[PDB]
């Protein structure tokens, strides 16, 4: 009862506020502080642990929303405000949340750990659909979700100097990592059977997490739904990474009237602006000539990852480890209508063959005149080179495998061939209550509802199929994070979910039909991107 | 008392509310209906008169804001966010409102109208900086301010046919005129002593109203301040008005797949569409391309302009007319920020000379090469052409001189030469709580809310010398309002402020010094637009 919504941690005492299902009551511990506010001179700097508090923190309400871009594509649109912030705005945000079920596990149960998607620039634990009330009622494991800085807060770098290292927010996800190891045998979880799971840039940053020593150790599975570390956007080198510091000191005024210019006087000029200065010229520090391309991504310093996340999957060895890979039908339907020329969410985005070519540009830039002719070539059907219908299609392909489907596929393959156990999924059912075009099909990031249950809560119009469609999944994802095998385990029954291997490259299709076994990530297609590319790219 | 809280019009009773300033009180009218709500099937359709109501309307508060684009370049900043609207978004918005002093004035009192501005795209009667509770209560004049419709909703044409003429949001504007015409009597306002005052888009309203005859006969002086309706942006030819609407229709999927559209269909199909939806394409519509290029503008269709703004005022007869036009000294720094490369309201904004050459390409939009280049080699000086002190100031003076003060100054000789008396000033005081920064000097806008006496409000830290400031000013603007002349009658120790002839072209510099007499408005620059560059533009 009331009794449960009391617990103490290494840090102090919290109260938790009950939360309602259809189901049964949760006991939810929302805005649990796990590091020490990252303001004024700690702005841009490593996390340090919350010190220990007296008294009972309030954990009935989510905490602060870390500073970001908020989305004004389309106002008043639930497709894209879905994602803006909830809360309000405030450098104070490094805050996490715990989900328990009532009554509280008596024995160790498996913990899932959920990291949100953006872009490194965006993104909360507070989102309505990150609502773990359903995914831990049904299925009896503990959910944490944690705030990580994004943007220049999160991901700044002045490469080699101290004041502004870089990764901080991927460090910030990996405190909160340590605190799930120290503090969640307090609610009920297992600190040996912990989950990651993420998306998008939640995703990336799982990934980055097994690539990285310090942070391997703190978790034993990981989930990668629609990212990967090795995608073109998710990295960023050095030399870049001073580049865009720079500019965005020049663009708030920094260095001051030619004074000097080495790291120490420049971070410090920069920890003197409102926070709200530093988002505005966020997306100046790019060409622009850019969908798909964020100013703060985590930067190869040597110091997180030693080398690049390409260098580091193909040298790994991963023995021991489970992975849930996988994407949406349609991934790059979603960033067309941020800047694709000819398309817009309120037509039918039937574009022409001019546009299609000035797509691609924008789709997979910073690539040579001729290499962009290749994915022309790959793309484009040649007995129907002008429908617009299929030409639209095309460049949601392009965009999509070059950013998320051929990046997850290179890295499913060698974690396969390389120890790791890998499971496989498209993801292929597209809500009925979808506020995003039909053209869109299954966009990116609209798997998230039905991994959290969603459908479940009375308030909303899913239909009854998709009810149990999304206890079916949460019976996967559950499985998956107890056993390491997203199977029953004593239910021959239901299809089975064949493991991956870099060999047969087996997955199944996600809808509310039965499971169904396929052959190839976009097998063709992701040999262009993975194999050839390289080779051409390096003439020259 | 209470009792004059309660007025009767044409179409019923009101309950008006009372505001204070620091000397004394006044009775505000916010919220009068004078047309129906142009809703449904009357989107994009001239207004009707409101029908007349049973009971008494609440008009305490301001009412809902026309739907328009709301600006998000710099979020949370003060200097933007002050013409953003501030009440909710409705299509039914055709509300005036009414100030007059308390006691209620006995005699018929001159009668002041604004009209606000927005490039015709934005903009709302209820922003505080247009509060007329300071002018009304210091100078005992009656203040009116209505709502018309901006964007499509107001200015979308199909030339021709009847159900989008256009120019509604002008129609908007006279309709208000029409009732001030049947109803200002009632709160004390004199009907035969009418003096507009509008500002940018505003003014550009106000000047339209002198060039079209059924308008003419509703008012007596003018005010024009920082806008003309001759403007290189505040028209649009039908060809260019219809290609604008057709493509809007494209953007929001009209017509349907399958289906041709006539100018019926085409519109039909538009009523259709929620009105965010409309507004969220409404920048799509032109190249941008744009700084200082809107998309939906007064058309010259022939009907409420016979001819061009151009045409009319070099043929028309201003005798027995008073105005009253000006500029701020800096026009055009506050639309640098909009597009202009280089330029950040954050920094310093040192452009190098490319910067300087690109910027003349986005401020003087639509001109050939060697066109653009006479304007770089007429702002450049040649014993420093690579200042990018200098550079700055000369591209604020570029879109400055092209789009306000010529056009201002074209528009103010032609008039005192044709019969109009004319007075002419320039604002050159900048506030002591401006939030943009210093190198915009007076931007364009602010000196609104000195001619509105904000800086009386004791919730403001606003210094003495503005009070005492604001308080000049408000005498200048109710003195032309009741006599025609901005001159103190009986006052011969103040200095003077002699007419504007085309000859002299003498003006006035407003600040915290008293008055001093300058002749020309940029007379040497407005040469170079005025007479040169339309013969050059002879030339293809
Ligand atoms: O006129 N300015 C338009 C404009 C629009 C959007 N942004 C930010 N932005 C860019 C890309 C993406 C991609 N998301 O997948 C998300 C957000 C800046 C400026
Ligand atoms: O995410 N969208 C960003 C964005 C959308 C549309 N514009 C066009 N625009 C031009 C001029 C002005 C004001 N001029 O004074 C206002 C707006 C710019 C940026």
């Amino acid at each position: 009862e009331d009794a449960e919504l009391l617990v103490t941690v290494r840090g102090g005492r919290l109260r938790g506020i009950r939360l309602k299902t259809p189901g049964g009551p949760v006991s939810a511990f929302l805005g649990i502080p796990f590091a020490e506010p990252p303001m004024g001179p700690r702005r841009f700097l490593p996390p340090e642990p919350k010190q220990p508090w007296s008294g009972v923190v309030d954990a009935t309400t989510f905490q602060s929303v870390c500073y970001q871009y908020v989305d004004t594509l389309y106002p008043g649109f639930e497709g894209t405000e879905m994602w803006n912030p909830n809360r309000e705005l405030s450098e104070d945000c490094l805050y996490l949340n715990v989900w328990t079920p009532y009554p509280r596990p008596t024995s160790p149960t498996p913990v899932l750990v959920w990291i949100y998607g953006g872009g490194f620039y965006s993104g909360a634990s507070s989102l309505d659909v990150y609502d773990g009330r359903f995914l831990v009622q049904a299925e009896r494991t503990v959910l944490v979700s944690m705030n990580y800085r994004v943007g220049a807060f999160g991901f700044l770098a002045l490469p080699g100097s101290r004041e502004a290292p870089g990764n901080v927010g991927l460090l910030d996800q990996r405190l909160a990592l340590q605190w799930v190891q120290e503090n969640v045998a307090a609610f009920g979880g297992d600190p040996t059977s912990v989950t990651l799971f993420g998306e998008s840039a939640g995703a990336a940053s799982v990934g980055m997490h097994l690539l990285s020593p310090p942070s391997r150790g703190l978790f034993h599975r990981a989930v990668l739904q629609s990212g990967a570390p090795n995608g073109p956007w998710a990295t960023v080198g050095m030399g870049e990474a001073r580049r865009r510091a720079t500019q965005l000191a020049h663009l708030v005024g920094c260095p001051p009237g030619g004074t000097g210019g080495n790291d120490t006087e420049l971070v410090a000029c920069l920890r003197t602006r409102p926070a709200q200065v530093l988002v505005n010229h966020e997306w100046h520090v790019l060409p622009q000539e850019s969908v798909f391309r964020f100013s703060f991504v985590p930067v190869v310093d040597g110091d997180f990852l030693s080398d690049t996340p390409e260098a580091l999957i193909n040298a790994g060895d991963f023995h021991g480890l489970q992975v849930l890979v996988g994407v949406v039908k349609d991934e790059g339907s979603y960033f067309l209508v941020y800047g694709a020329p000819g398309f817009s969410k309120d037509n039918e985005s039937l574009i022409s063959r001019a546009e299609f070519l000035a797509g691609v540009r924008v789709g997979v830039p910073q690539v040579s005149d001729l290499a962009a002719e290749a994915v022309v070539l790959h793309y484009t059907d040649w007995l129907h080179p002008e429908d617009p219908a299929r030409l639209r299609e095309a460049l949601s392909d392009v965009v999509g495998d070059h950013n998320v489907v051929c990046p997850v596929a290179q890295l499913a393959g060698r974690l396969a061939a390389q120890g790791a156990r890998v499971y496989a999924y498209v993801f292929e059912h597209r809500a009925s209550t979808l506020s995003w075009p039909l053209w869109m099909g299954v966009p990116h990031g609209y798997e998230i509802e039905f991994i959290f249950g969603i459908p479940l809560d009375p308030s909303r119009n899913y239909t009854a199929e998709e009810k149990i469609f999304a206890q079916r999944l949460m019976r996967y994802w559950a499985n998956f994070a107890r056993t390491g095998d997203p199977n029953e385990p004593r239910d021959p029954k239901a299809p089975q979910w064949p493991p991956y291997t870099a060999g047969a490259q087996q997955y199944v299709s996600l809808d509310l039909r039965p499971l169904e076994v396929r052959r190839g990530l976009r097998a063709q297609a992701c040999a262009f991107w993975n194999r050839f590319l390289p080779k051409l790219l390096s003439a020259t």
